[PDB]
């Protein structure tokens, strides 16, 4: 895999990914609810026109985040074993591949004590992210041709699309190219 940095649009969030080849399809970030950077990244107010599904019914991001943290504490092993929930922080990070802003969420599907405690979400190609994006109304972008992203996440090998300098490469070739690019920029590393 790889670790990669996403810059705050307004602080770097380090993610661990086994699919760095899919970087151009990362449409949002997810931090564990406990992640140390959450309180720092929480906006004072919601953006105008925010999707109500993203706000946990909280009047401000800080109120919604406290409510989410309190609510998920009422979950038992049963719930944690078994739907995608979560909350928008009101803030954005920059995707280092395409320079596009992506919204930052917390969600309990991301575990605090594993990897870096944060992920890049690629709904096109990770079913967990696909499910979350469908529930929240987040963009789902195909970057690996081979499947049908309107049906389910496509998790297999294929050919890079919608990925600029990666276009036409296989998954293994694209992983090497993007790690090379991350290293040249000082923004990522290959990691076991
Ligand atoms: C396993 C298939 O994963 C993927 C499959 C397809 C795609 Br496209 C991707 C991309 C976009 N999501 O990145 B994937 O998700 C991250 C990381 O790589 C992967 C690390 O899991 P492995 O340590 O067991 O190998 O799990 C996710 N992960 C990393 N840290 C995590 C954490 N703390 N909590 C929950 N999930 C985490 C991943």
């Amino acid at each position: 895999g790889a670790v990669a940095l996403f810059s705050a649009r307004a602080v770097d969030i380090e993610v661990f990914t086994t699919r760095p080849d899919t970087l151009f399809g990362a449409t949002y970030l997810v931090l564990a609810p406990e992640h140390d950077l959450v309180d720092e990244l929480v906006a004072a107010s919601w953006p105008a026109g925010v999707n109500p599904l993203w706000t946990y019914g909280g009047g401000t991001p800080g109120e919604a985040i406290a409510a989410y943290r309190r609510a998920i504490a009422a979950k038992s092993d049963l719930e944690r074993q078994e739907e995608k929930t979560g909350v928008f922080l009101g803030s954005y990070a920059i995707n280092p591949a395409n320079g596009e802003p992506v919204p930052i969420f917390i969600a309990d599907y991301v575990l605090a004590g594993y990897g870096t405690g944060a992920i890049m979400a690629v709904p096109g190609h990770d079913q967990r992210d696909w499910d979350f994006a469908r529930a929240f109304g987040l963009p789902i972008v195909e970057v690996i041709a081979g499947g049908n992203i309107s049906e389910s996440a496509y998790t297999g090998d294929g050919i890079l699309v919608n990925s600029d300098y990666l276009n036409g490469m296989s998954v293994p070739a694209a992983k090497r190219a993007i790690v090379d690019r991350l290293e040249s920029a000082g923004r990522g590393r290959a990691r076991i």
